[PDB]
C-alpha cells in the first residue's frame, strides 16, 4: 500500500487522516515539529491525508509543498 | 488504489468525492484552504473525484490545474 | 486499482458522460464542469467507456488528447 | 483492463464494439461528432473494437488513425 | 486483460482472421476491413491466434509490422 | 501469456505448433503466403513453435529472422 | 511491504512506530545513537513511522533528512 | 512464463529438454535444420533446455550462441 | 520480500533482527567480521534491522553506510 | 521463476544442481561440452546451482564467468 | 524468489546458509575453489546467506566483493 512523507519546516505542523467509508471524517491528528519527518501509509481506516502547516512532501508522484 | 494529490492555491477550494456504484451523487465535499494539501485515494465509496477552485493537482498522469 | 482519466474543462457546460458496463450500453450518468474545474474518474464496475463533449485537456495513460466543442 | 482512446476528426465517427465469445458480430456503435472524445475499455462483453470514420486513436501500443 | 493487436487497413477486403483455441485449430470468423479502417483486437477464450491477410499496418507489444496483399 | 509475431517473406511458410505436456509432437502446421502475417500465442494446449521457410519474426526477446529452405 | 531506511546523523535519534488500526499512538521507540543504522518496515502494526533527531532517510520517493 | 528462441545456424541443431522434476533426463529432442526457428518454454514438464550444435539463441538475459 | 546486504568494514559489525509483532525486540545479532558479507531478507521473524559498527550496506533504495 | 544461462568454454563443464530444502546435497550433475548452452530453472527441487569448469554464465544479475581448476 | 551470485576469487570460500525462522544457525556451507560459481536461492529453509572469503558477488542492487 502506498505512502507519504512529510517533512514538518515549521512547528505545529498536522498530518491528518480521513476515514475510510461511507463516511469521511477525522481520527487522528499527528503534530510534527520542526524537522521531524512522518511517514504514513494509507490503510483500512485511513483512505485520505490532509497536511496543515509548512511541510515538504514526497510520493510516488513526487515533491509538493505545504504552506 | 491510486490517489491525488492537491494543493489549493486560494481559499475554499473543494475536493468532491462523487459515489462508486449504478448512482453518482456527491458524497463528501473537503474544503481546503491555500496552501493546505490533501492526497486522497480512489476507495470502495469514491469512484470519481472533482476539484473546485484553484489548484495544483498530482496524479500518476502528471501535473494539472485547476482554476476558479 | 482500475485505470482513471483526466478531464479539464477549458470552457462551460462541458459534459464527461459515463457508459454502462455490460450486455446494455447507454449513458448513465453526465457530469457537468464549469470553465477550470477538473474531474479524475475511473473505469468501474458501472462504467466502462467515457464521452467528452465540449472543449477539455484530458491526461490518460496513453498522453494528452484534447476534445474540441 | 486496456483502453482505447478515440478522437473524432470529422462528425459521423462510428465506434463499433465486437461480441465476446464464440461468436462475432457488432453489439453497440457509439457515433462520435469532430471533436468529441471517447475513451473505451475491452470488457466482459467487447472483445475487439471497430473505429470507421477519420479519427486519431490512442492505445497502448502507440498512435494511429482511422482514415474514413 | 489480454494482449490485443492493432490493424489499419491500407487497402479493401484486408482479412483479420481469428483461429480457434483449444485443441483444435481453424478460422472461426474472418472480419473484413475497408481501407482506413482500424480494428483493436484481443486474444481472448475463443481466439489463440490472429491472421492477416491484405495490406495493413500493424501494431503489438513488440512493434510495428505490415502484412502486404 | 506470451506471443509471437510472424510475417512470411515468401510462399508455404510453416506456422508448427508443438504439444504442451508430457508427450511432445506437431498438432498444427499453419500456411503462410508472402507478405500475411500471423500472430500467435503460447497455449494450454501449445508450449513451443517451429517455423520453417524464409521469415520476419518478433518476440518479446527482439527481431529474429528464419531462413528458408 | 516497502520499509524506510534511517542512518542517525547524532546520538538519541528516535525511531517510532505508529499503530495500525483504529487506534493511533506510539507503540515502540527504537534509538538510534551516531552512524547506527536501521532498516525498518511497514507491518501489520505499524502503518506509519515517525522520526525525530538528526538523520538521514531514505525511502521509494527518495533522500529526505529530518532535523533535531 | 519464460521461454527462448533459437535459429539454427547450420544442420541438425538439437534442442533438449530435460524433465521437470526429482529427475533429470532428457525428455524430448527437436532437430532444427539451418534457418529454422523454434521458440520454447519453460514448462510444467521441461526446466532446463540444452542446445547442442550451432545455433543464435535470445533469452530475456540477451543473445548467446551455441557452438557445435 | 526485500533484502538488505551488509558487507563488515570493521570486525565486530553487528547486524541485528528485530521481532515482528506487537512486541520489539532484538531476536538475533549476527556478528561480521572485516570483509564479511550478509544478505538478509526480511522475514516472518524480522520486520526491522539494526546495523552497529562500520559497514557498506546496499537496498533497494540505494547504497547508505553505517558507522563505528 | 528466474533461470540462468550457461555456456561451456571447454570440455567437462559440470551445473550441479543443489537439492531444495532443509537439506543441502547434488542432486544431479549436468556435463556440458564446449560450445553448449544450458538454460536452467530454479525449481521445486533446485534451490541453488554450482557451475566448476570454464564457463560464460547470464542471469538477470548480469553476465560472470567460472574460472576451472 | 530472489537471488545471489557468487563467483570465489581464491580458494575454501564459504557462501553459508542461515535458517528461516525463529531460530539463527548456520544449517550448510558450501565450499567454493577459485573460480567456481555459485547461484544461490533465498529459499523456505534460508533467509539469509553469509559469504567468507574472498568473492565477487551479484544481487539484485549491484555488486559486492567480500575480503578474507
Ligand atoms: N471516506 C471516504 C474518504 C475519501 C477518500 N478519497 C476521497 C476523495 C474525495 C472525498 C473523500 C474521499 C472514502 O473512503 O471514500
Ligand atoms: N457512480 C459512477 C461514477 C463514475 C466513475 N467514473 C465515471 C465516469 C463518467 C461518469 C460517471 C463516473 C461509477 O462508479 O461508475
Ligand atoms: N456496455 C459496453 C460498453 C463498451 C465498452 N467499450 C466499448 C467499445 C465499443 C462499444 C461499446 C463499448 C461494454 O461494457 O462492453
Ligand atoms: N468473438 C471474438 C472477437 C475477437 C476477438 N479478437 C478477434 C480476432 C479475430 C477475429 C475475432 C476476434 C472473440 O471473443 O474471440
Ligand atoms: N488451437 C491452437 C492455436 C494456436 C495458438 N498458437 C499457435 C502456434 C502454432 C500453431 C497453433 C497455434 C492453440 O490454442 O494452441
Ligand atoms: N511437450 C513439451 C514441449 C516443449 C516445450 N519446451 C520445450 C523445450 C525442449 C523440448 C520440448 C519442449 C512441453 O510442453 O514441455
Ligand atoms: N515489532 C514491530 C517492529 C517494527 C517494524 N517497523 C518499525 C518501525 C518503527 C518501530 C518498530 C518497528 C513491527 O513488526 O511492527
Ligand atoms: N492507526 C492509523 C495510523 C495512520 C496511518 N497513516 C496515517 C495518516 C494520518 C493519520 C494516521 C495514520 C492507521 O493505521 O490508519
Ligand atoms: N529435474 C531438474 C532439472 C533442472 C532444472 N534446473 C537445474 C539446474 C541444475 C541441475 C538440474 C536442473 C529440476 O526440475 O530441478
Ligand atoms: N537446501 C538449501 C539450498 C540453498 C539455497 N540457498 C542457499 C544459500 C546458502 C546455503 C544453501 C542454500 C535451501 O533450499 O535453503
Ligand atoms: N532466522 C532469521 C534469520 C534472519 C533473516 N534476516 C535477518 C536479519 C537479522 C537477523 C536475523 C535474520 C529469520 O528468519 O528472520
Amino acid at each position: 500500500s502506498d505512502f507519504v512523507v512529510i517533512k514538518a519546516l515549521e512547528d505545529g505542523v498536522n498530518v491528518i487522516g480521513l476515514t475510510r467509508g461511507a463516511d469521511t471524517r477525522f481520527h487522528h491528528s499527528e503534530k510534527l515539529d520542526k524537522g521531524e519527518v512522518l511517514i504514513a501509509q494509507f490503510t483500512e481506516h485511513t483512505s485520505a491525508i490532509k497536511v496543515r502547516g509548512k511541510a515538504y512532501i514526497q510520493t510516488r508522484h513526487g515533491v509538493i509543498e505545504s504552506e
